[PDB]
């Protein structure tokens, strides 16, 4: 099975205790990968509960960052938001 998540629920994981971001309309939970990501926490709180597929894709992660991403999978984004 699918779990689908709206746009509007996804805002609201932007704060202190949890970080969500959409890539690629999947939507990930970055929240204890914060402290790990080689490219600083501050460029992953500042696109939290939006779409950052842009910019990860804009500064070009190698293929190991984006089979790790996978392990942050919760779910996509519902249809209808796409
Ligand atoms: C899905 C979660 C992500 C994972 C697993 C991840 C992982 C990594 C890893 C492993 C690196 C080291 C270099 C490489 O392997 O490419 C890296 C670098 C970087 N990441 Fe991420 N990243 C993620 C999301 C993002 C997002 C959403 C942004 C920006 C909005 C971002 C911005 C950067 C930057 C600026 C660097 C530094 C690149 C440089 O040294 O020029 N990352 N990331």
């Amino acid at each position: 099975a699918v779990k689908y998540y709206t746009l509007e629920e996804i805002q609201k994981h932007n704060n202190s205790k949890s970080t969500w971001l959409i890539l690629h309309y999947k939507v990930y939970d970055l929240t204890k990968f914060l402290e790990e990501h080689p490219g600083g926490e501050e460029e992953l709180r500042e696109q939290a509960g939006g779409d950052a597929t842009e910019n990860f894709e804009d500064v070009g992660h190698s293929t190991d960052a984006r089979e790790l991403s996978k392990t942050f999978i919760i779910g996509e984004l519902h249809p209808d938001d796409r």
